């Protein structure tokens, strides 16, 4: 029910306190929809650098996990469900600028030169939001301490500072960046997933949060192992999409149609 | 038919080519729904400023429209439909910078502090979208001259510049802003559907475009006068949800749910 009479209201701020709390309005309704005995086998792929570029944003993927694995302590003693939790905790706020900046990118260029974008906005907007449920769900299982408070938000200024720049420079070096960086998550996930069927990670947040139930509509018998699948199955669909754009300015149909829009 | 095997492929971009242009992915699912006899009765209205940051934002849009109509000359002469049409193609522009800004910030601030949102972010990111759509339908009917083309470039460096500083310090002020944007974008419109049914501005551009037609669910027998109903309905949806955004800041609600997700 929303008319005239109600565009004609000067304002809806005496309403907000009957209106509940409900988890499936912290996203949009485009949620993913997987089938976890397929996304079991999503698998981990290396697409090759062309050339200068893309070697810059493999080298510099490759040089920030070495450093993140190592500083982060990732590496030695065992994994953990808390170093696990934590290490996404982590990434997945600087996960969701990329898509952002991005979408915000096509966004103004396409109002300044009054084109079409054709689709590529929206996939880079609901990228941006998918990675942020990814954090939304994993601060139900663990919060962080104010050492790793203070981080998040010192890595979001470094971050945003690099992508907004890069992606004005060369939206073709951040969408393949972004390849690469969905490369290694998917990596980490099933890693995580490997850990918990070998049993040398016996996982215990197997109340998967409401938050998360609802996003990627789950059954209330869905398990932790069952949430990394579906967040991993995300990211190499990021994986894709976005090496799949950065092809697309290799070969200068930036200004096409975003194939994904109708594979849909 | 989205799964493993698609997640697995590197890359789609030999898929470009066998894809189609259609009208419908130009925007997200996300279509207003208007029946036009009720939103014929959509009104001019003003909220009060509350105080200082309100009077701000009000006379700061009164001081453009003033300098805005007289520079552009809308004022002397009578209405035609070439200048109504330049003066949207012009003003849609910068329309979709607001809601982009709020949401891109909103979308950081809740990465940085692991928070909720609680529906506000879709709503802006949609907002943003419905403006830019504007956009995309005054295009069809003129396309602009290299003064104009250049002017809209310009703009767009200074007001995104304006609003994005204006939101890290007050988004109040910048929701409160739009919401007397959208206000005289109302009254415009107002006076555009009510120099048509006046005969004052005989309207040609009565073969509403595709994208439009797609966009607002119209029918092929709608009219320029149609249009232009639905078009001022979403402004003054703007009018409301932005005064009410503003006013849940004044009242440090800005934490809250957005109460549209719900009246839904
Ligand atoms: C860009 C930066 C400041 C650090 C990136 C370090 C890196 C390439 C880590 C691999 C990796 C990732 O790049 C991403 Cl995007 C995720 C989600 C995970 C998940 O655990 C992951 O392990
Ligand atoms: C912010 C700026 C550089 C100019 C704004 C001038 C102004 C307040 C014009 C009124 C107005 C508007 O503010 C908006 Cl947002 C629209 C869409 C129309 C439509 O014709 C409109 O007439
Ligand atoms: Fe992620
Ligand atoms: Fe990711
Ligand atoms: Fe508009
Ligand atoms: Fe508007
Ligand atoms: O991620
Ligand atoms: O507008």
């Amino acid at each position: 029910v929303w008319g005239h009479t109600q565009l004609n209201r000067l304002s809806f701020l005496e309403t907000v306190p009957v209106v509940p709390l409900r988890v499936s309005d912290e996203s949009s309704e485009d949620r993913p929809t997987w089938s976890l005995p397929d996304i079991e086998n999503v698998a981990i792929t290396h697409k090759k650098p062309n050339g200068l570029v893309d070697t810059l944003a493999y080298r510099s993927v490759r040089t920030c996990r070495w450093l993140f694995d190592t500083f982060s302590l990732y590496r030695f003693g065992s994994i953990t469900e808390s170093k696990v939790i934590s290490r996404c905790l982590f990434l997945e706020t600087v996960a969701g600028v990329p898509g952002m900046v991005g979408g915000m990118l096509r966004h103004l260029s396409s109002l300044r030169y009054m084109t079409r974008d054709k689709g590529w906005i929206n996939t880079l907007l609901v990228e941006a939001e998918n990675e942020r449920m990814h954090l939304m769900t994993f601060i139900e299982l663990r919060q962080p301490g104010l050492p790793l408070r203070v981080s998040i938000i010192i890595t979001q200024a470094i971050m945003y500072l690099f992508l907004l720049v890069a992606y004005v420079i060369s939206p073709r070096f951040v969408h393949r960046f972004v390849g690469y960086l969905e490369e290694e998550a998917v990596i980490t996930y099933t890693g995580v997933m490997r850990a918990i069927d070998e049993g040398r990670l016996r996982p215990t947040k197997n109340d998967v949060p409401e938050v998360a139930r609802v996003y990627w509509n789950l059954s209330k018998n869905a398990t932790f192992r069952d949430l990394i699948n579906v967040i991993r199955a995300d990211e190499a669909e990021h994986r894709v999409v976005n090496h799949t754009f950065a092809d697309m300015h290799e070969k200068r149909l930036q200004n096409s149609v975003n194939p994904f829009v109708v594979l849909k």
